[PDB]
């Protein structure tokens, strides 16, 4: 899985690192991906950058894209949506009803890795 | 620009298209780029795949990814942030409360168009 | 690095795959990473969806979105971004000049390997 946090900036390099730990365990609790399989990025943006109902402010955030071969199911996809959203919730100590998950579902002919697809390796 | 809209599934090619019109309207108001160097890229998503506080709904988005070279100032920034968010608002019938807008900026150095850096091209 | 492509629907598999082979090389040759490395994350999106001066088009694609780890030139990022562009063009059979390709640098702080800082895994 790819992870892509958006989030504001001001937050420390050691909570960062606790935001990357907590992610990962939250994904490989949820789906059952190998934890070295995560990757992630942190998308900090400025507050003139960041806007909720038309106006800047950092409280539009924590936004969390999930990338993902296609194949989980339902119940998988709404625990991710709920650890991953708790876990930004509590790192970043912002409110959980704050957070907010979308999930990209990538079909195994779309997927590549090392020039193959993921359907030519197996997945 | 480059813009990429997160919805939920379901709405109609009409609806598409006069959201892919209101938003380049309001991008070309907002910051001033010429209206066919605007792309909105829809994505859709299931229900299964948007969270909210930790719980799937469809009352997560609309989320808009807007990527710009760098070089805006804040004030454009605010003004791309209202009108997106109202426009977005307005045409997919929901508050305006509920749209979020995240601007992303690339250096000159790393936006390629043609193959060509930005740089390269004066901007 | 990962590589995110925003394409047209409805090319063939064998298609996509000769893109996610050619972007892949196209990685390589640019930056020198090891092709082990190389992600790639084809979108497909439906004309419906796809805005270029807001009107839906198929013109408005393709569109690369590259993540690196921080730390290339400015003279690698150039040649990634003609060598993207150049591949984009050939295998999609599209203009080149119609190619776009944002990279977007993600400081060592900011990436996650495994839950794990790239800056604590020494990159």
């Amino acid at each position: 899985p790819t992870l892509e946090v958006y989030l504001p900036q001001g937050h420390s390099d050691e909570r960062k690192a606790s935001l990357i730990d907590g992610l990962t365990r939250a994904t490989v609790d949820a789906i059952g991906a190998p934890a070295e399989s995560v990757r992630i990025l942190l998308t900090e943006l400025p507050v003139s950058n960041i806007g909720l109902g038309g106006k800047p402010t950092p409280a539009a955030l924590p936004v969390i894209i999930a990338i993902l071969i296609a194949g989980r199911t339902e119940a998988q996809k709404e625990a991710l949506i709920a650890h991953l959203s708790e876990t930004s919730a509590s790192v970043l100590d912002v409110s959980l009803q704050s957070t907010r998950v979308m999930i990209k579902d990538i079909p195994n002919t779309d997927f590549g890795l090392g020039g193959k697809t993921a359907r030519a390796l197996g997945r």
